[PDB]
C-alpha cells in the first residue's frame, strides 16, 4: 500500500515549475496525479519547490494540525504553491478547476523515519 509520504509526494509535490504556468494546470495536474479516479477531489494544494526543501519544513515551526495533534510544522519561507479548487458546475467525470498560484507559507503533518510531510494542513 503507497506509504504516507509517497501519497503526499503525489497528492502535492510539483517540483517541475516555478508556478502554474496555464490555467488548466489544476484540470490536467489533478488527473494526472489520480486525483480526479473515481470522484473530483474538491481541493488541493501543489508545492512548486525542491522536495528537500518541502522535507526540511519538517524541522520548522511546530504547530498544531487541524486535527489536534502536535505534530504539523509551519514553513519558515513563503513557497510557490498552486491552489486546485474546483468549480461549482464541476461534475464527475469531467473534473473542472480554477488554478490559482500564491506564495504562502504552508503546513504539513510530519511522521516517519526520515522524518517527512504525511498530510498537507493548509496554507498561510
Amino acid at each position: 500500500k503507497e506509504t504516507a509520504a509517497a501519497k503526499f509526494e503525489r497528492q502535492h509535490m510539483d517540483s517541475s515549475t516555478s508556478a502554474a504556468s496555464s490555467s488548466n494546470y489544476c484540470n490536467q495536474m489533478m488527473k494526472s496525479r489520480n486525483l480526479t479516479k473515481d470522484r473530483c477531489k474538491p481541493v488541493n494544494t501543489f508545492v512548486h519547490e525542491s522536495l528537500a526543501d518541502v522535507q526540511a519544513v519538517c524541522s520548522q515551526k511546530n504547530v498544531a494540525c487541524k486535527n489536534g495533534q502536535t505534530n504539523c510544522y509551519q514553513s519558515y519561507s513563503t513557497m510557490s504553491i498552486t491552489d486546485c479548487r474546483e468549480t461549482g458546475s464541476s461534475k464527475y467525470p469531467n473534473c473542472a478547476y480554477k488554478t490559482t498560484q500564491a506564495n504562502k507559507h504552508i503546513i504539513v503533518a510530519c511522521e516517519g523515519n526520515p522524518y517527512v510531510p504525511v498530510h498537507f494542513d493548509a496554507s498561510v
